């Protein structure tokens, strides 16, 4: 098993899909909770350039969500890892979440998560670890 892999991608999964079908182990769910109060935060106050990164991304069906990838790799990882910037991926992640709802495409939410999760844990797994990962992140928006 890959613990932090799967507990990873359920924190994020039902994050999205919670944010797109409007709503709705004790470690998870802080970790859910807190990353709905930043979460929702984050989204309102980068919303201009979040829908400025929707439209350019331009994301219709699915094979848009698998390709998205490497872009996401691209605007991630600048070196000095940081609990914001996952925070915004996850929650930009939510906010593409709404919009595959809105074109009906929820099908694809579920892919975008395992995107998500297979970027995050994959680039930054060693700064994770040592950040106690998700009890790191529950205790840093403490
Ligand atoms: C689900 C998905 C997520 C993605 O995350 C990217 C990193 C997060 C991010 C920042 C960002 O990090 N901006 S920042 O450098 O000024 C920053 C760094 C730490 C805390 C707060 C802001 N700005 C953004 C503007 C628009 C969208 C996302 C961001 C990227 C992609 C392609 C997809 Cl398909």
């Amino acid at each position: 098993g890959d613990e932090l892999y799967r507990q990873s991608l359920e924190i994020i999964s039902r994050y999205l899909r919670e944010q797109a079908t409007g709503a709705k182990g004790a470690t998870s769910r802080k970790a859910l909770e807190t990353l709905r109060r930043v979460g929702d935060g984050v989204q309102r106050n980068h919303e201009t350039a979040f829908q400025g990164m929707l439209r350019k991304l331009d994301i219709k069906n699915e094979d848009d969500v698998k390709s998205l990838s490497r872009v996401m790799i691209h605007v991630f990882s600048d070196g000095v890892t940081n609990w914001g910037r996952i925070v915004t991926l996850i929650s930009f992640g939510a906010f593409v979440a709404k919009h595959l709802k809105t074109i009906n495409q929820e099908s694809c939410i579920e892919p975008l998560a395992e995107s998500i999760t297979d970027v995050l844990v994959r680039t930054k797994r060693d700064w994770l670890v040592k950040q106690r990962g998700w009890d790191g992140f529950v205790e840093f928006f403490h």
